[PDB]
RNA sequence: AGCGCCGCAAUUCAUGCUGCUUGCAGCCUCUGAAUUUUGAAAUGAGGGUUAGUUUGACUGUAUAAAUACAGUCUUGCUUUCUGACCCUGGUAGCUGCUCCCUGAUGCUGCUGUCAAUAGACAGGAUAGGUGCGCUCCCAGCAAUAAGGGGCGGAUGUACUGCAGUGGCUACUGAAUCACCCCCGAUCAAGGGGGAACCCUCCAAAAGGUGGGUUGAAAGGAGAAGUCAU
DNA sequence: ATGACTTCTCAACCTCCTAC
DNA sequence: GTAGGAGGTT
């Protein structure tokens, strides 16, 4: 639900990049693009289309003879679990695409291919005498790598540099099950110039962060969470391969108990009946509600030019940008949407913990198209009131003059920032004619309805 | 003139205002919602220029919670706007076509000085518009196997025109800056000096010691297909 | 060939081989 | 002999 990618540049001489690129580009990238070729020529495939899902093991099983092959002989393991792992990850998007819609793939690309690390004890973070944080992988140890990110990301790698004082200083009676690292991955930005493709491309890091497990209070609902996954597990497993994975979950679970050293903060208690909700339209993008669902009085509605306050020409300018993209497609990204849809997920956010709301509450997309066209219908009727000539005329150049707002790119940022505190996310139907305040209004009763019939 | 945007005034009000009757009454000082009008405040600028400031993390005190204060550490990632800065270009190579009239469509439009003019020299984004931009109009321009008229070269129904048009690449020039300069580093590291303002001490004053200011925001990333034209 | 949508994913303990 | 690095394995 709430997982957050945390940027670093990996910094070295010139060596190291040397070391990593003729390891990588040379043998790595085409070690994934054999083993995607050879999977498309596996006689399973057509199988595979029969049923969307893959095994867990016939992918390390096709890889393990390539190991041993003098092509690719030199790759540390680790390097080949990340290849695997790659490879796994494609495929089974694909099948999973291939299943929702109801033949090569190699990708085309001019850069290497993604390392990944599933395992977060491959990372060795340690600090260096400068007083950077150095850091290494599982296999080739000794090409030492600082990092460098702004101020607003360095508590996560100086506590990736923490958790993993604290597991070595504890005898490893700590569990990795609670490392706020997860994944990572090791790509290249493709820095434009000229030289040495080791000496060109910054070597960049994305660190998996899961934020449920940055406070200690909010790191017991993961540790219960996996406790009980885990139980349940262990309770539906129950031959020597099985054996000593049961023997490894249930030494997890003593395992898991052990307590970290972190900072402590009040779980956001939101009441229950207080909820938040949020319309969409098309002549304002977004208007916010505050209801209480017990007495049918709204404690606030906002306006989109409340929620950016100091902030509200970005909309025009983003509304001008569009209509010269589509002017200008028509005639043959700025990346400014994304940043408005995150900036009025925070408002909202904030809005909703400043009320003390404990659900807030946004429309699916399925009904958005409908939603879109009733709108520029109502519009249509507003200003020409009879003859459909005009109506016509208005909405095709409203449409033309602004378009959509890209809905469920502000649905994805108000889900993963409400899932930051942890508020409820939750859906409404959409009413049909009604004013942004009144139509946010009826779709947070409308949720509260549906919630009670739950 | 149609449409879109800012806010100027007015009206109805609250998501606002005080006392509570804590849910009802009044009001528009502030913050905002809906409608009409409107060209004195705002939106609005052609191409780029940063290891660019802040929006950070932790520990305590107060608000029972938002939040503020005090202390410690600090880093440079992908962005987003404002402000400031240089130019509206110079060289070489490769490469599509071809005319008189009539188009759809599309391009250009700043200021000053010589030349009627093409074309040169300076300034310089306040770049043709109602306050502001646009698939909208205001002018000029424009190429082609879009239509028509063909002419010469030419034996032929055959081919060319009747010096201009677009695209690509390498070397490349100015900013390589968030108060402004100097030096230095550009997979690494900053150092030095100076102007203005504010606070405190010394201090008759002038001045000197110590500190700060000289913009503000947001963050989930990887790979893939799908759809619409 | 170009902007949104979406479904996948975001491991964890254990064992063997060095070093002074 | 404990601490750190490389590899396994579902």
């Amino acid at each position: 639900m709430s997982q957050i990618t945390i940027q670093a540049r990996l910094i070295s001489f010139e060596s190291n990049r040397q070391q990593l690129w003729k390891l990588m580009a040379d043998l790595n990238t085409p070690l994934i693009n054999e083993l995607l070729c050879q999977l498309g020529q596996h006689p399973d495939f057509e199988k595979w289309q029969q049923k969307g899902k893959l095994p867990s093991t016939v992918v390390s099983q096709l890889c393990q003879p390539l190991k041993t092959d003098p092509r690719f002989a030199g790759q540390p393991s680790r390097l080949y679990m990340s290849a695997i792992h790659i490879v796994d990850y494609i495929y089974k998007s694909w099948l999973a695409i291939q299943k929702r819609l109801q033949i090569l793939l190699t990708r085309s690309s001019s850069l290497p291919f993604p390392l990944v690390f599933e395992t977060n004890e491959d990372m060795v973070w340690s600090k260096n005498q400068k007083g950077r944080l150095c850091v290494h992988f599982n296999g080739l140890s000794d090409l030492i790598f600082e990092v460098y990110c702004g101020n607003r990301q360095l508590h996560w790698f100086q506590r990736f540099l923490e958790d993993q004082q604290t597991k070595r200083k504890s005898k490893n009676q700590h569990s990795s099950g609670l490392f706020t690292l997860r994944n990572g991955h090791l790509v290249w930005l493709e820095g434009e110039g000229k030289g040495e493709p080791w000496n060109l491309h910054h070597l960049t890091l994305y660190c998996c962060v899961d934020n449920r497990l940055w406070t200690e209070e909010g790191t017991e609902i993961v540790r219960q969470e996996k406790a009980d996954e885990i139980t349940k597990f262990i309770t539906n497993m129950k031959s020597d391969t099985q054996q000593a994975l049961i023997q490894r979950k249930q030494s997890t679970l003593t395992r898991i108990n052990n307590s970290f050293e972190r900072p402590s903060q009040p779980l956001y208690q939101g009441q229950s009946h207080i909820l938040v909700g949020v319309s969409l339209g098309l002549e304002k993008p977004a208007t916010v509600a505050v209801v209480d669902a017990i007495a049918n009085k709204v404690l606030a509605y906002r306006s989109i030019k409340q929620l950016l306050g100091d902030n509200y020409e970005l909309l025009n300018r983003q509304r001008r940008q569009q209509q010269y993209l589509s002017h200008e497609r028509h005639k043959a990204a700025s990346e400014l949407g994304q940043h408005i849809d995150r900036l009025l997920a925070k408002a909202i956010v904030a809005l909703a913990r400043t009320y003390k709301a404990g659900s807030i509450v946004l429309p699916k997309l399925g009904d958005m198209r409908e939603v879109v066209q009733s709108e520029i219908q109502a519009i249509a009727e507003q200003k020409f009131p009879g003859y459909i000539e005009g109506q016509q005329k208005y909405a095709k150049q409203y449409r033309v003059n602004v378009h959509r707002w890209s809905y469920g790119r502000l649905i994805q940022s108000i889900q993963s920032k409400a899932a930051q505190t942890g508020i409820v996310i939750e859906e409404g139907k959409q009413p049909i004619r009604g004013s942004p305040h009144d139509k946010a209004k009826e779709l947070a009763l409308s949720a509260y309805n549906l919630r009670l019939t739950r």
